């Protein structure tokens, strides 16, 4: 199941769009080359985004690191997602 997308959830729901997304990549691009992060009115509504990674590694490292940390007063609860982005194909 482990591909180049993490799913993470229990993210703050009172975060800006926009600063979530930026502060997404702060974090993870330490993990390696990040394709897309995926943060719509939807999914920050539920406290939900996705990251893309170029290498499954980098997405597996991400998950084992940041899993529970704390962003935004919140633990980051991370998994990988069910189907992984056709954006890896695409891309
Ligand atoms: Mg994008
Ligand atoms: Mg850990």
């Amino acid at each position: 199941r482990p591909n180049h997308t993490i799913y993470i959830n229990n993210l703050n729901e009172k975060i800006k769009k926009d600063e979530l997304k930026k502060s997404l990549h702060a974090i993870f691009s330490r993990f390696g080359q990040i394709l897309d992060i995926l943060v719509s009115r939807s999914l920050k509504m539920r406290g939900q985004a996705f990251v893309i990674f170029k290498e499954v590694s980098s997405a597996t490292n991400a998950l084992r690191s940041m899993q529970g940390f704390p962003f935004y007063d919140k633990p980051m609860r991370i998994q990988y997602a069910k189907t992984d982005s056709d954006i890896i194909a695409k891309m």
